[PDB]
């Protein structure tokens, strides 16, 4: 059953991806930091909308994110 992941909060306007902490099959958990995100004269992160794995995403490091984009495809366990 996959579940969507977008970005919640991330301050301001628009920014991007620095450093895509988790990838193709992680473990995901809500506060656990997702994605370090940037723009421009500070550093921003991402945490997880909910909890689970992630399954796929169609997102770079150096790509772009803000309040509601569709970062990656989750799916709330799946057991592994």
């Amino acid at each position: 059953m996959v579940k969507e992941v977008n970005v919640p909060d991330i301050g301001g306007d628009e920014v991007e991806v620095t450093e895509v902490m988790v990838k193709v099959g992680d473990k995901v958990a809500a506060e656990q930091s997702l994605i370090t995100v940037e723009g421009d004269k500070a550093s921003m992160e991402v945490p997880a909308p909910f909890a689970g794995v992630v399954k796929e995403l169609k997102v770079n490091v150096g790509d772009k994110v803000k309040t509601g984009s569709l970062i990656m495809i989750f799916e709330v366990e799946g057991a592994a």
